[PDB]
RNA sequence: AUUGAAAGUUGUAGUAUGCGGUCCUUGCGGCUGAGAGCACUUCAGGAGUUGCCCGCG
């Protein structure tokens, strides 16, 4: 509902949320925007579900537990 | 931020459809609350009494 809802993963719209893995290192937003996963700052800036529920990036670590 | 971190044991599904507690059946026939019976027997409205008293068509 909020206008800031663009910053969400495509998985979230489908009620997914496995949140990537070894074979995945690029995040696709709702509009299909490429997001890199080197650092947690950009991950939580460009994605909202990963900010609050955490995520997992085994290639580069950056583990974030859910709040 | 604990060998923990990400995670629906998930989504769709009628015990459902038709099936008479049914058809016949007298609470039926006979039956005296009847026969006997004095509101009878005794009885005065009774005993006293001046329409009373005066009189010129």
């Amino acid at each position: 509902t909020t206008p800031y809802g663009v910053n969400l993963t495509e998985r979230a719209l489908r009620y997914n949320g496995t949140r990537f893995g070894q074979g995945e290192t690029t995040a696709t937003k709702a509009n299909g925007a490429t997001v890199q996963l080197n650092d947690e700052a950009t991950i939580i800036k460009e994605l909202a579900d990963a900010d609050v529920h955490g995520f997992l990036a085994p290639k580069t670590g950056r583990r974030r537990v859910s709040l």
